[PDB]
């Protein structure tokens, strides 16, 4: 299980697809098993005081990697369902977290402030197929207040497949001190089935990733549970970095690694395949533009 040279990778993808994606299934089953001999504690996620702070009862934040909120003058005011996740050759390049609940909006923005996060990647619509996926944690227009954090919508650009909102946030208890936070929001989600083409996602990963500023906190990435699409984004982005750096790809190895940092990152085989399609589009896209 070593890195694959980028020039062999698309051929590798052919092989994984063949015979009704038998190879993909092997890979992903291996991913899902890669935790079998690992007990990873999530005591805080399971504490009675924090239960209401978890969007899904089965989706937890591993203790060792969990993002800690600075405590408040409550023993469990430190908790949010969120984990640091490695990027390519970079520890804690991301915070992967659930779509925030109304009840955790203040925690959410406090984390962004405390972690010096400058970019949000939102990979879900608030509602999908009639179902509630995420609560709106930003102002529709002008300003909204969440605890000591006041968020102001400055500008929006609505593209075909995603939306960029530029906020300025201010901490009232500081002096206030103001930061730019940009939210990249992928908006194109089919009423039936799942997204079919990787190219628009590739473009979205490229632009939202290039927006990262030195030297800032980790990029915040969420969907609904903050594992499936969230994991998918992180692997694609990271592998694009590896390709740029070393002209090699290691999807299976990298994914098994980050699976120790938040449960279920890249949740389905179809997402796993999608990662490969995006990288394929990046590889084939070069040398032929
Ligand atoms: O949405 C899913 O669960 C799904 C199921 C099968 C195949 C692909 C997907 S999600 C595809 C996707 C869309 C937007 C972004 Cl930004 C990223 Cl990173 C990945």
């Amino acid at each position: 299980m070593e890195a694959i040279p980028v020039k062999q990778f698309v051929k590798h993808i052919g092989e994984l697809y063949s015979n009704n994606q038998h190879g993909f299934s092997e890979d992903f089953e291996e991913v899902q098993r890669c935790t079998a001999d690992m007990n990873i504690t999530a005591e805080h996620s399971n504490h009675p005081e924090n239960k209401h702070k978890n969007r899904y009862i089965n989706i937890l934040a591993y203790d060792h990697s969990r993002v800690k909120l600075r405590p408040l003058p409550s023993k469990h005011s430190d908790y949010i369902n969120a984990n640091y996740v490695d990027g390519y050759n970079k520890a804690k390049a991301y915070i992967a977290t659930q779509g925030p609940l109304k009840s955790t909006f203040e925690d959410f923005w406090r984390m962004i402030w405390e972690q010096n996060t400058g970019i949000i990647v939102m990979i879900t619509n608030l509602v999908e197929k009639g179902r509630r996926k995420c609560d709106q944690y930003w102002p529709t227009e002008n300003s909204e207040e969440y605890g000591n954090i006041i968020v102001t919508l400055k500008s929006t650009k609505i593209h075909a497949c995603y939306t960029v909102r530029r906020f300025s946030i201010r901490n009232t208890k500081v002096k206030q001190n103001e930061r730019v936070v940009i939210q990249y929001h992928y908006t194109q989600w089919p009423d039936m089935g799942v997204p079919e083409y990787a190219l628009p996602v590739l473009t979205f990963v490229r632009r939202s990733s290039a927006a990262r500023m030195p030297e800032t906190g980790p990029v915040l990435v969420h969907c609904s549970a903050g594992v499936g699409r969230t994991g998918t984004y992180i692997v694609i982005d990271s592998m694009l970095q590896q390709i740029k750096d070393k002209s090699t790809v290691n999807v299976l190895g990298f994914l098994k690694h980050i699976r120790t940092q938040r449960n279920y990152l890249v949740q389905t085989e179809e997402q796993y395949i999608f990662i490969h399609d995006a990288l394929l589009e990046a590889i084939l896209g070069k040398e032929t533009e």
